[PDB]
């Protein structure tokens, strides 16, 4: 689990997106696995804009902050999960690092500030949904 706090949005898993999110919904796309909520308290974190390709990402099923290289933002095919069928989802970047289900939502970051945040996995591989182009976050 985890989220983005931006401004007055909520970023979430679309996967993992809860009913008062659905009820205060801002955008959602399938193909990103991604869904904003609005919120009522303003947020801390800040969005990186910026070409990194290294940061640090949190692993929950370790209690750990672990650094990482990750590819650029791709079209990557996705093995039917329990959220959704097979499917090439977008966005995605990839690294080598410890994941299991209940670690999406856990965020990468940069110098730059927040990159974007823990979608998939497996096998000693982690995946990220990027954020860094979404500029609406950043004001209204
Ligand atoms: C099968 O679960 C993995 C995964 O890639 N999923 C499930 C959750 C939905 C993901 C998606 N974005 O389509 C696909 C997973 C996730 C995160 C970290 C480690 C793993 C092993
Ligand atoms: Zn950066």
């Amino acid at each position: 689990s985890g989220a983005i706090y931006v401004g007055n949005y909520r970023v979430v898993n679309r996967h993992l997106a809860t009913h008062n999110d659905w009820a205060n919904l801002v955008w959602e796309d399938s193909s990103r696995d991604l869904l904003v909520s609005s919120t009522t308290a303003q947020g801390c974190d800040t969005i990186a804009r910026c070409d990194c390709q290294t940061g640090v990402y949190y692993c929950s099923s370790r209690r750990k902050h672990y650094p990482v290289s990750f590819s650029k933002p791709s079209l990557i095919f996705v093995e039917a999960s329990e959220y959704y069928p097979a499917r090439y989802q977008s966005h995605l970047m990839l690294a080598v690092g410890h994941s299991e289900p209940g670690d999406c939502g856990g965020i990468l970051r940069c110098q730059h500030g927040v990159v974007g945040i823990v979608s998939t996995g497996g096998n000693g591989l982690v995946g990220f949904a990027d954020v860094r182009d979404l500029l609406w976050l950043d004001e209204e």
